[PDB]
């Protein structure tokens, strides 16, 4: 079911996270991430998102617990305004397309630093009728 790819991909954007590089993921920085992904949470608020997922009750996100709920089955009866509005993050114009530009910026935005080709990849993985962009139909295919 997972392969040592989707496994690399994840260890990746834990990195995104674990920016003080020390293998957990705080409350701290899962703040900076929402906020660079224009979400304004609360400290509780952080708080109830590490917790939930905080399978050892440590107080942080280890890897191993950061695999499980990202690889968790995101059911399509799930919170579809979670989805949404995790288009929104890409989608800048908000014309329903993403393009390699806005997913660049968001990467950017998050620290991380892409060449053209990477980011096309990406792109690619996730577009299904070959439009060279991503649309909502397609975003929520990907993400669930
Ligand atoms: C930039 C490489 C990091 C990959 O991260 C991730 C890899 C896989 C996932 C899983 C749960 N979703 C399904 C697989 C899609 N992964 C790559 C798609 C790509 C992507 C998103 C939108 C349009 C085209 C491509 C992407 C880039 C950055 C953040 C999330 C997704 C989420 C990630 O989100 C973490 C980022 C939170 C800010
Ligand atoms: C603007 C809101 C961002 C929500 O993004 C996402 C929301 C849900 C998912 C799905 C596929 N993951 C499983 C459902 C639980 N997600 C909440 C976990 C949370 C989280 C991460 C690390 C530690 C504790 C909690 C999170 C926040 C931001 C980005 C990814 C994950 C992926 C996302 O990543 C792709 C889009 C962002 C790059
Ligand atoms: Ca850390
Ligand atoms: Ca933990
Ligand atoms: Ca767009
Ligand atoms: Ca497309």
């Amino acid at each position: 079911q997972l392969t040592e790819e989707q496994i690399a991909e994840f260890k990746e954007a834990f990195s995104l996270f674990d920016k003080d590089g020390d293998g957990t993921i705080t409350t701290k920085e899962l703040g900076t991430v929402m906020r660079s992904l224009g979400q304004n949470p609360t400290e509780a608020e952080l708080q109830d998102m590490i917790n939930e997922v905080d399978a050892d009750g440590n107080g942080t996100i280890d890897f191993p617990e950061f695999l499980t709920m990202m690889a968790r089955k995101m059911k399509d009866t799930d919170s579809e305004e979670e989805i949404r509005e995790a288009f929104r993050v890409f989608d800048k114009d908000g014309n329903g397309y993403i393009s390699a530009a806005e997913l660049r910026h968001v990467m950017t935005n998050l620290g991380e630093k892409l060449t053209d080709e990477e980011v096309d990849e990406m792109i690619r993985e996730a577009d299904i009728d070959g439009d060279g962009q991503v649309n909502y139909e397609e975003f929520v295919q990907m993400m669930t």
